[PDB]
């Protein structure tokens, strides 16, 4: 009833800023006619670290072509969308990159999906930056290249390729300081 | 409680004698024994932690690039197969404050050079034999997790961590990442 108490207490209200977020970003995503377009590619969800914002490639349109590390017309648009809306608590940002366009687990002594991924994490963030989203917003980048991949190769592997923005509840923002720092 | 704790110490005295191999290791050659002021390799909670750091006048890779230097080539390959002798899987990360913060709103900055630093430095662990799968992923941190404020022993902002995961922690990282 001591610390506990006063700890969900903050969790609490540190959800319902992330769910007013959340809810932001569906509308904002809602009311543009061309955003709303590219709703298909808009996975959003609550999660125990914070609020996680998927933007998922379709197979006849991908956020990056094949290969590349430069965002497609439309990924820039989400991006930059979002962008100022994200501004809008002081939470934190972590930006991470699926990619499986380069044969699976194979030539990693060289430029595979590892590269590829942290670059395409890296691009998109310089598009929220583009967009406005405040100095200092970002707190981490990673490539996770192929290794949570949602589906075999296939029709529906699209899903592999994916870009995730994860709002930082404060618990989370904490364990990566201290994940860098304990010791 | 004994069972899992007991396992605990089992892969604790099996990262400690990891810690123990290196050390024998870098101490026993000289050229890695020269190096060994830009190692620092610690048991910590999530299991062995391998820091690669820059000194003032020796830095592992040049300013704003993410070539590695001929020292940190060899640091790299040579700790590869060491690791590669147990079932731990790594993560690694980037830590760069080369470029001016003002390099944000920018395209190149420590967030591209601090993660293709350490992908530069995954490479150079494959190239040294690093087993297929042991990579769980690379990180790039730029500069929010600077050691030192600019100055006489800023070197220290620039460093590669590479942590070898013990059980509990290879798990907690992957629950996190399938939330990401």
């Amino acid at each position: 009833e001591k610390q506990p108490n006063i700890d969900e207490l903050k969790k609490r209200m540190e959800q319902s800023r992330l769910n007013k977020l959340r809810g932001d970003l569906d509308q904002l995503i809602e009311s543009d006619p061309k955003l709303r377009a590219l709703r298909p590619h808009l996975k959003i969800d609550l999660v125990q670290e914070g609020l996680r914002i998927q933007i998922i490639d379709s197979q006849n349109r991908p956020m990056f072509k094949t290969g590349s590390a430069e965002v497609e017309p439309y990924m820039r648009d989400i991006l930059r969308a979002i962008a100022p809306v994200l501004n809008g608590i002081p939470n934190r940002i972590s930006l991470a990159g699926h990619t499986d366009d380069f044969p699976y687990a194979n030539g990693e002594k060289g430029y595979s999906n590892w590269e590829l991924s942290a670059d395409r994490a890296n691009a998109s963030r310089r598009e929220l930056v583009a967009g406005g989203l405040d100095n200092g917003k970002v707190l981490r980048v990673v490539g996770m290249a192929a290794t949570m991949r949602l589906s075999d190769r296939g029709p529906d592997d699209a899903i592999n390729r994916r870009i995730s923005l994860l709002v930082l509840n404060k618990q989370a923002e904490q364990a990566i300081l201290h994940h860098h720092h304990h010791h």
